[PDB]
């Protein structure tokens, strides 16, 4: 082994459906983390901490309506349950459309827990007394309206595996990408990445990605000190585009 | 039959990891719309339109580096294929980082689509001249680095499925929702809620939910004229809060 004991991650979620979670456990990069143990996923579904014979998870709201909320009591047994099986140290994440909007900022923040308990809403979401109770954070992955939570949450847990040690193996918006053929319905490759000339491909690159971030991502530049040759070079690239 | 005819959805998926789907194809309200045939998501795999032994997906980018990018011609091909099963009228997004960032009003256009094409990169992504040729649109959900866009896709997927006619059966951020019990670890419901008194309770969650929006994401308040009674409110509120 070449990665040290104690740097692997474990996240445990708490959803409804943990099935959709095979999504990541079983395919791509979070896939073969899983296989190598550097990623551990672990489940629990308040459908199983129920009492009554139809195993109910939702409730009525206070105060009437069609809002069906999750019921409190399978949810917070759920969740204390993963808390005792994660012991001291767990952070627990709700995946909240009122949450903090998540960026690759925030989610380096994330990493750098080495356990993680995600909390998956469905209907109208939870109590909100349990934000109070059981939650630490609450985190967005966009502005849009969903169904549930456990897309975000699958979300949230592809972006931190990148960190884990032992896996792959900057935030700024790729430079456009070429591959075979050389002419692909006409259009061809930028001369200088046929050219061989590493120096000269390695500035265009950069240049192109700089562009790029400031054209179609501007943001993200606004919490960046730039390099000497990255401001020279994004300066050359504003110039030429007007 | 509720339903018109014709007003079903069709989802066409390019994707080299099909069986990720399933976690939107069978699972929650998407699950729902998909067996009651509001719903079809069709999956093409890349690695099925390949030609040599091995069934090679990935290439090398001109210009070296560790950056591996989709193989053009087995996802070209895939592409063709699903603009085949479509018929016309669809429209071909590709799940990029670099795309226009994912919203409600976002996703309310694109639902507007009875066809749709998605196309999910894997590694560093597709070729630039790949969305020339065959891309009309690429979207964002979020700026955080990921691994593939199996799961933006399906995020997606998830939110237009909400407009499909035959499903569920405004976008601001929701009011602060309570269900039993009425005495949570001594924390209490807002006795408005348990009072009986309807208008009331439609007035007091319509003014919490516009303080959150304001508090939160007063973003998604630029874009709106509000109501009379919702400035009404929403300036009580903001007077109560300093
Ligand atoms: C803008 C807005 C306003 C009001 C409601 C909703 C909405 O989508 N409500 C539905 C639920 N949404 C999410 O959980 C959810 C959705 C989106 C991104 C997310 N990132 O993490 C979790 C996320 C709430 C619990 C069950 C599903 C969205
Ligand atoms: C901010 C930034 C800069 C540079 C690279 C990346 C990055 O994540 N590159 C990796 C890939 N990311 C996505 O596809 C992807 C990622 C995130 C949201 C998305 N919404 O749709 C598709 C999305 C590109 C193709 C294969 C995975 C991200």
């Amino acid at each position: 082994g070449l990665v040290p004991r104690g740097s692997h991650m474990w996240i445990g979620v708490i959803s409804l459906f943990p099935e959709m979670f095979k999504a990541i456990t079983e395919f791509g990069v979070t896939g073969r983390a899983v296989k190598h143990n550097l990623l551990k996923v672990e489940c629990w579904n308040p459908r199983d901490f129920t009492f009554d014979k139809h195993k109910t998870v939702d409730d009525r709201p206070y105060g009437g309506g069609p809002g069906m909320l999750m019921m409190v009591q399978p949810l917070r047994d759920a969740i204390h349950t993963a808390k005792a099986a994660a012991g001291e140290g767990a952070k627990v994440i709700y995946l909240s459309p009122q949450g903090r909007k998540l960026d690759q900022g925030g989610v380096t923040e994330l990493a750098q827990n080495q356990k993680l308990i995600l909390v998956c809403g469905r209907y109208e979401g939870i109590d909100e007394r349990l934000i109070q109770t059981e939650i630490d954070e609450e985190w967005s992955i966009g502005d849009y309206v969903l169904t549930g939570g456990e897309l975000p949450a699958m979300t949230l847990i592809d972006a931190v595996a990148r960190f884990i040690p032992g896996v792959l193996g900057d935030g700024l918006l790729d430079c456009p990408h070429y591959t075979r053929p050389e002419v692909l319905e006409g259009l061809t490759v930028p001369p200088v990445l046929m050219s061989g000339h590493h120096e000269e491909i390695r500035k265009w690159r950069l240049k192109q990605s700089l562009q790029r971030t400031w054209l179609r991502r501007p943001e993200l530049l606004e919490g960046l000190a730039l390099t000497d040759e990255q401001r020279k070079l994004l300066k050359e690239a504003q110039a030429e585009h007007n």
